[PDB]
């Protein structure tokens, strides 16, 4: 158990996402996917997600490459660094296939759990809390490449849901045992299910509710469950698993970004800040504990493959999907190279980061998306800190109380 509104840490959650480790994401580790390029002029043959990364290589080759990646992308050293920087928690995404695969799944399985356990040990070793996050469901819960399978939305299909549920129960049972309660203070049932295109009622009654029942009445543990907001507006979950009905230990995970839509990318720095501050004040009125499980310093969607393999960026109007387009806003040239960042851009990012931190710390805390990437700056906590764009110590402020001074 962990009281997110009055945490034993004596401070709000200040974590980092161990992204792209146990679940591959092209923009985080582009070299793994660039390895498939045979023509420097086109993306033909390049897998768009881990599903196809495995399918293309075949079991044996996929296993050896993944093993090299899992054993090196993150090691205990990283967790020591994380702790040395003031963070108090790590969020670890893992796919359902790590534990169980569909008859026709190409995924490498049965090896990721060992690394997950090692990381939990490294976390305990360094006084870091942990969130075990089931980041991918059979058939995909959102069609994002970060679910493992892009452009598929069969999460709630009885056949798939049965597998995902069995895996979730395995996770709930194992990581809710007494020996993990002190370090693992949250198990996220499913990352970013795409609410708008899914049957919300089926997810609630056939996935979320049963999980709570299993954990509290079958396993009988006080472990806290994390429910992603499914992209629904604030207060949407207030009437779900309420305390009045005897439910407890339920935290809503809100993700916050301002780069995945043209109108958002068009905002001035002051508008970006006003929106960030409101993300914080808005949850104060919510009926459940809450933590911002993901946010970034990013103010553009310029980073290579951020919009998945084969797609450009809305920021410089190079993004197009089907009959949907984007329009020019600003340049994406040398986007992630600090040498090409103007003083204005540096200031704006630092301000944006501070406003977000202040806002999210109003209640529950935050977890920055991505401690490390191969070449990104906007999505890389390590690089942001090195370049003075992310606070060190975490309470350091060059632009204090921005959320307390807004009007114009
Ligand atoms: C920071 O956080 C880190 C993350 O948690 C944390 O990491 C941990 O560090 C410790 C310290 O170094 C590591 O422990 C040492 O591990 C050494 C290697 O052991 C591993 O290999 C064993 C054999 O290898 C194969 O195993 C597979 C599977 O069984 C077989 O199929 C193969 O055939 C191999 O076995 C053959 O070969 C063997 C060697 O020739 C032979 O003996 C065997 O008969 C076969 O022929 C493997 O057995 C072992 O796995 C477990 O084995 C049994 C249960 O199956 C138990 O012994 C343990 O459960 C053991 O678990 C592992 O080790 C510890 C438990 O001690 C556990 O925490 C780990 O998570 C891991 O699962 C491993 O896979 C060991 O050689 C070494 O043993 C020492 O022996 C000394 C002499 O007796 C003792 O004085 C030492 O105390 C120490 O441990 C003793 O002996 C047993 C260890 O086997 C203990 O059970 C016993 O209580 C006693 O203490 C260490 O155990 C650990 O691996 C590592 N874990 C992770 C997550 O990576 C780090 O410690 C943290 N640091 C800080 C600052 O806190
Ligand atoms: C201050 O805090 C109070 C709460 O103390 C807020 O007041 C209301 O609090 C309710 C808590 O139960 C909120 O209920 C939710 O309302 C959602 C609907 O809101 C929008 O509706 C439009 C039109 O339908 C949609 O387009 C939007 O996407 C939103 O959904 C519900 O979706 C949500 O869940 C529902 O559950 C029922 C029962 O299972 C289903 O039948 C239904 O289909 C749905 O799944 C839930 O009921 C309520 O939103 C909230 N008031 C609103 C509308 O903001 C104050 O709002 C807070 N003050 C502010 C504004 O900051």
């Amino acid at each position: 158990y962990y009281d997110y509104d009055h945490g034993s840490l004596g401070e709000p959650i200040r974590g980092v996402n161990i992204g792209g480790w146990l679940l591959l994401e092209p923009y985080i580790t582009p070299s793994l996917f660039e390895a498939f390029r045979t023509n420097d002029d086109n993306d033909e043959g390049i897998p768009v997600d881990e599903y196809h990364f495995c399918q293309y290589l075949g079991k044996d080759l996929a296993k050896s490459r993944l093993q090299s990646h899992w054993s090196t992308f993150y090691q205990e050293q990283d967790f020591a660094n994380i702790a040395s920087q003031g963070f108090n928690l790590v969020r670890i995404p893992i796919g359902y296939w790590a534990f169980q695969i569909l008859d026709d799944d190409p995924y490498v399985s049965g090896l990721q759990e060992s690394y997950l356990d090692q990381a939990i040990g490294w976390a305990r070793n360094n006084s870091l809390k942990v969130w075990v996050d089931l980041h991918g469901a059979a058939g995909s819960q959102n069609g994002f490449d970060n679910s493992g399978l892009r452009d598929s939305y069969k999460f709630l299909e009885d056949s798939n849901l049965a597998v995902t549920i069995n895996v979730l129960n395995y996770i709930l049972k194992k990581y809710s045992a007494e020996e993990y309660l002190d370090i693992v203070i949250g198990i996220e049932l499913i990352n970013e299910p795409l609410g708008p295109v899914l049957d919300m009622d089926k997810m609630k009654n056939d996935y979320l509710a049963p999980a709570y029942e299993y954990l509290r009445n079958n396993i009988k543990s006080d472990q806290v469950i994390i429910i992603h907001d499914a992209f629904q507006p604030y207060n949407y979950w207030d009437d779900f698993m309420t305390e009045n009905d005897g439910y407890w230990g339920v935290t809503i995970d809100h993700h916050h970004y301002q780069v995945f839509a043209s109108d958002q990318l068009e905002r001035s720095i002051d508008e970006h800040i006003k929106v960030a501050c409101e993300w914080g004040t808005g949850v104060l009125n919510e009926s459940h504990w809450i933590v911002c499980g993901e946010f970034a310093a990013a103010l553009t969607d310029c980073i290579k493959w951020l919009n998945s393999v084969g797609f450009g960026a809305r920021y410089d109007g190079s993004w197009v999907n089907g009959d949907q387009t984007s329009s020019y806003i600003g340049s994406c040239a040398n986007n992630d190279d600090i040498a090409y960042w103007s003083d204005e851009r540096k200031e704006n990012t630092r301000r944006y980061v501070e406003a977000q931190l202040d806002a999210f710390e109003m209640r529950g805390g935050w977890i920055i998306w991505c401690y490390k990437t191969e070449s990104s700056l906007e999505w890389d906590a390590q690089r942001l800190m090195f370049n003075g764009l992310f606070p060190q110590p975490l309470t350091d402020r060059k632009y204090p109380n921005q959320c307390g001074t807004i009007s114009n």
